């Protein structure tokens, strides 16, 4: 299985550049509003908003947490059906990396439990957005702001609220220690089972609390009830109860794979969600 | 550093659904021609027996009217009475083994996902394709010019995939029949592994570097032993920009790879991988890192 991004065309049509003084970054143009990181300012006639080479006149503005909302005099005719959503650690999304308002590439990312993403961003990438697409509706979840000294990345939702304990200052910040996304590893184990790779199944089970206590001792995220629910479809498809798969993973954590492989790998993958596995296996 | 696909907007505007009888798959709508896999009709006798009205072409909700049809190898060409306004500047190209491209996976004319693939030395690709994905295309983008190089036709019993260029000629020994087909034995794209090692350095991973250099002939001896493709002097040149930026000569990186092949990774990772990755070309690395 492979990391698959959503097609980026609905988001491509919304990317513009925003310039204040000599500082240029990316903005997101939906109807007659352009959203961009507020630090571009580091009056209406001080903002140069361009779609390609064409200027969009700014007629008003305001700040919502760490994002600037620029009111423009043209409604984007390419505006898709969309929502702003705040995602949870473990959830995945596509990133359209942009420079000077021009799309450069698309790739799939996961929100780490410490609210960073392992992205691929260069100078001028701020304002690039992350998103999911469900039945032609684009759910925008991420706007890019920062690269940590460790090389991972940090940003906000489209309401300007950072994910994690970060601030939009030119200061070296540190993420909390990362953990493994348990729910995604389990989805990966279900994907193995769906494809016939099932030697790791055992005849034990566990309670959720007992498993969560053990997981935390291996730097694994505890499972939420929401996690148990989104594993539901894969449990039903394979006939393997979620708590039985937890007991199989626990043995894997306590004994290892020997030299054995799962899905042709010796390392457990944790950036595929239960939805990604359903998306891909069907 | 991530596996990065080209933005797919330009190609999404070209995807349509083609239906003939019981069979449905995807087509590519360029100006006033729809290109799709010919097996949608299931030979020359078979096409003759068909008429323009046997073909149902849908661009979203709108039906397009077919006014002509011809066959070019394994690709069917349907002239339609309407030109696609979203037709980008484009060209049809046949890629070389080792080269990469983005795949826009589509189902029923609707784009579904985008990911990066490489043409394997044995002329397969390791894709992610389900029932209904035939007609999906692979492409590269250069300055608003889309170069189409792949149209999807089949999945081998081993799970890898096979297809044609846009002139309808298969990559590799495959045919568009309902048969179990094996590919030749695959090899690893050496020049791409080196590109990726350079990328791991540019991104701060250095544990695999060593003080040794090798010769090109001696490195190729070891490569051939481990089922790696030969490294040519043209490959050394193409790696010039990455060696220049890191200050590590190509033959020095080759000595690091040789040691990696002979000793293994010893349970360490490179760019989070436990395997030597070979589906990044030198240009891919340069495009992403600069
Ligand atoms: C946006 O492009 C900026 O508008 C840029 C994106 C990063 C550049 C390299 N890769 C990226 O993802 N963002 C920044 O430069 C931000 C700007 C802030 C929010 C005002 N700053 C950082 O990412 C930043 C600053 C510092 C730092 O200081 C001193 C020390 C260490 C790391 C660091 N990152
Ligand atoms: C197309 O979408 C057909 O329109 C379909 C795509 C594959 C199905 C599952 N995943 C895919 O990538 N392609 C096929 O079904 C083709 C059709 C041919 C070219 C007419 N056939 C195969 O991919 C195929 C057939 C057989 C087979 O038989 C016998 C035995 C083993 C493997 C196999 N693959």
């Amino acid at each position: 299985f492979r990391k698959m991004a959503f097609p980026s065309g609905k988001v491509e049509g919304c990317m513009v550049q925003v310039t204040c003084g000599t500082t240029t970054l990316n903005g997101l143009w939906l109807d007659d509003v352009v959203y961009c990181p507020r630090h571009v300012i580091c009056s209406n006639h001080n903002f140069l908003v361009q779609a390609g080479n064409v200027q969009l006149r700014v007629i008003g503005h305001s700040m919502q947490n760490c994002v600037l909302k620029l009111k423009v005099d043209t409604a984007n005719p390419k505006t898709p059906k969309y929502k702003f959503v705040r995602i949870q650690p473990g959830q995945t999304f596509s990133v359209l990396a942009c420079y000077n308002g021009s799309p450069s590439g698309v790739y799939q990312c996961a929100m780490r439990p410490n609210f960073t993403i392992k992205g691929s961003f260069l100078n001028g990438s701020c304002g690039s957005v992350g998103f999911n697409i469900d039945y032609d509706c684009v759910s925008f979840c991420y706007m890019h702001h920062m690269e940590l000294p460790t090389g991972v990345h940090a940003g906000t939702d489209l309401e300007g609220n950072f994910y994690g304990p970060f601030v939009d200052r030119q200061t070296a910040q540190a993420a909390g220690t990362d953990t493994t996304i348990t729910v995604n590893v389990l989805a990966w184990l279900y994907a193995a089972v769906i494809n016939g790779d099932r030697w790791f199944l055992n005849r034990f089970t566990t309670t959720l609390n007992d498993f969560n206590l053990v997981a935390m001792k291996y730097n694994y995220e505890p499972l939420t009830q929401d996690h148990v629910d989104i594993l539901g479809p894969l449990s039903a498809q394979t006939g393997i109860a979620v708590l039985d798969m937890c007991a199989s993973l626990k043995e894997l954590l306590q004994n290892g794979m020997n030299g054995r492989t799962i899905l042709g790998s010796a390392l457990l993958e944790d950036e595929f969600t239960p939805f990604d596995v359903v998306r891909q296996c069907s």
